[PDB]
């Protein structure tokens, strides 16, 4: 599959099964902000009117996955993220925000076990509401993104990012690379005031850091790209540390 019938499928795939309930399809990310990149994930952010009920997200997941990249595959197809937030639920605005549905590859081996995903509490996705409130592709529906949520507070969008630093320097063992680039995204996009890609953020920041963090910060791009980089005797701990006491100072 490319690219072009990988977004096209998705396309359908909201439209024959949530049928009326729809109310617009939209894609985010790398991909809108930065460019096409082989690289890039395909981020969509769906709005719907009422829940879906399980029959519905079992169907989207038994859908969504055959088009979708599965993880450590060889293949060329790209991964799929696709978040479902119902229109009513988003107001009054309040951080953080209600999801009603998630499909993503870190949870398939879950899928397989008969996971369904339920109405949760998602502080992550302030941040994504923000960044394709900002800047999002319409590829279906009556409406502009910003016409279907209200004014998202920055203060929301910064009380998001600190707590989800807070679980990330307890969790970095063994996915080194996304946790030290998360947090270099994490300090740029809490300065400036953009969301940026993690390769081109983790050398933006490594420039601005002590050495041995650098060394370490560009050792993560590398991984980010493919290599195989083997953290178990980098001192992974300090970059960390360094890396969140700097985002701490907002």
């Amino acid at each position: 599959l490319n690219t072009y019938e990988q977004i096209n499928k998705v396309k359908k795939i909201l439209r024959k099964h949530l049928k009326n309930n729809l109310i617009g399809t939209y894609m985010f990310g790398s991909g809108v902000e930065s460019g096409l990149k082989p690289n890039s994930d395909l981020d969509f952010l769906v709005v719907v009117s009422e829940p879906l009920t399980d029959q519905s997200k079992e169907i989207l997941i038994q859908k969504i996955r055959p088009i979708s990249k599965k993880i450590g595959d060889k293949s060329n197809l790209r991964y799929i993220e696709l978040t479902i937030i119902i229109q009513q639920e988003m107001v009054p605005w309040n951080h953080p925000p209600k999801q009603e549905f998630i499909y993503g590859e870190w949870l398939q081996e879950l899928y397989e076990q008969g996971y369904i995903p339920q109405k949760e509490l998602n502080s992550d996705l302030t941040i994504m509401l923000y960044q394709a409130k900002r800047k999002n592709k319409r590829i279906y529906g009556n409406y502009d993104l910003e016409e279907l949520l209200p004014d998202i507070p920055f203060s929301d969008v910064r009380r998001a990012i600190m707590d989800s630093s807070e679980e990330l320097i307890d969790n970095y063992q063994d996915d080194e690379t996304n946790s030290i680039l998360t947090l270099c995204r994490m300090i740029l996009t809490m300065d400036t005031g953009k969301i940026i890609p993690k390769d081109i953020a983790g050398n933006a920041v490594a420039e601005s850091s002590p050495l041995e963090h650098r060394e370490r910060i560009l050792l993560a791009v590398r991984s980010y790209l493919g290599e195989n980089i083997e953290w178990t005797n980098e001192n992974v701990n300090l970059t960390i540390n360094y890396l969140n006491n700097r985002l701490k100072k907002l």
